[PDB]
């Protein structure tokens, strides 16, 4: 019975990721890392306006890495400790959801090579034990996501859900995770624990494999992005939605109803969206199909914005953090009022 979880996560209207922030990996060992990718230094007034515009949930990612002493103890600096807790507090504060992660770390230590199992669950463990005694305390609006896409990168079926070998493994480093964090006792006993599979991939071989764990008090994370070429630029990228393409949102659907809801098993999007392409009003239409698919089951998505609008990169953003106004309304509106 994990309808404690379902519970929690009902509270949530919908939710937005800080993204290319506390993930960014230049500065080195230091805080400057925050802002090593060209985003300012996160304030309460840029959390406010989150929430008020109707994200009341929020998915912090930190790449933790570059800010790790050396192993066996991986002790995270203590300065970049302090921020991440300044960063989870403004969400606090503010009453919100929230998801911590590790991010990054798939540029330098988690690497998915089935050889390496132990080197890696212990790693994974000894920062979640780290992570969960700076924040024993905090209630239950507070949630961990131990892994962000865990993969080998370059390797042929890296965004396609890896190998048999590599899922086994995501198996072994997701209990490991949970067997850290759950070890470290206080609200962290029964605190929400959210495990992915490779990569965050949603295929149905992806999922076949996935280990459910016996602890009652988690949820399955999954990245969706679905279409890739609606919401992504690349060459066969469209920008138009008429609807037709609604079939690979609802066939998607469908195995993660398959392998979890259907069984039970509460299910998070901790990463979806779709990059500007000049098309307000397609977006606004595949929100529609998108998000309105996941409400026939009360499933919640978290919108990745890293602030890249009007700049080259990848456009998801959606708030102006230093202007503290949203890049654009009719976009926003539709995520805030699916419901
Ligand atoms: O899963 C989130 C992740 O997506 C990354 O993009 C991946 C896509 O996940 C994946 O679907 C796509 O597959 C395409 C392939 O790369 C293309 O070359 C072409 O052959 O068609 C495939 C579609 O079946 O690959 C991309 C490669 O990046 C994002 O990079 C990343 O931001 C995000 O976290
Ligand atoms: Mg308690």
């Amino acid at each position: 019975d994990r309808s404690r979880v379902f519970d929690i996560l009902s509270n949530i209207n919908i939710g937005w990721n800080l993204g290319n922030t506390l993930d960014a990996t230049g500065g080195g060992n230091s805080v400057n890392a925050e802002t090593s990718w060209g985003n300012p230094k996160t304030t309460q007034e840029i959390v406010d306006t989150v929430n008020d515009r109707g994200f009341n949930a929020i998915r912090i990612p930190v790449t933790f890495a570059n800010h790790l002493g050396p192993a066996p103890e991986y002790t995270i600096s203590a300065d970049w400790l302090a921020r991440v807790k300044e960063v989870v507090d403004y969400a606090v504060n503010d009453g919100m959801y929230i998801i911590l992660d590790t991010h990054h770390e798939t540029n330098y230590w988690l690497k998915t090579d089935p050889n390496n199992e132990a080197a890696l669950c212990e790693e994974l463990a000894a920062i979640w034990k780290q992570l969960a005694e700076a924040f024993k305390d905090y209630d239950e609006k507070l949630m961990f996501e131990g892994m962000n896409e865990p993969r080998m990168a370059g390797s042929a079926k890296e965004w396609s859900g890896g190998t048999p070998a590599e899922r086994k493994l995501i198996n072994a480093m997701n209990k490991a995770f949970i067997d850290a964090v759950r070890a470290t006792g206080g609200n962290n006993a029964d605190r929400v624990l959210i495990i992915c599979t490779y990569g965050h991939n949603s295929d149905e071989p992806t999922l076949k494999d996935l280990e459910i764990p016996s602890d009652p008090n988690i949820a399955v994370a999954l990245h969706t992005y679905t279409p890739y070429f609606f919401t992504y630029v690349a060459d066969g990228s469209y920008s138009v939605w008429n609807g037709s393409k609604k079939n690979d949102i609802t066939w998607q659907y469908n195995n993660i109803k398959k392998y979890l809801i259907d069984k039970g098993i509460p299910v998070v999007i901790t990463e979806t969206g779709a990059q500007f392409k000049e098309n307000t009003e397609d977006i606004v239409r595949w929100i529609g199909d998108y998000v309105g698919t996941l409400d026939q089951d009360g499933v919640k998505c978290f919108i990745w914005d890293n602030n890249i609008y009007h700049g080259n990169g990848e456009k998801f953003g959606l708030l102006n953090r230093s202007l503290l106004k949203w890049y654009n309304d009719d976009i926003v509106d539709a995520y805030v009022n699916h419901a």
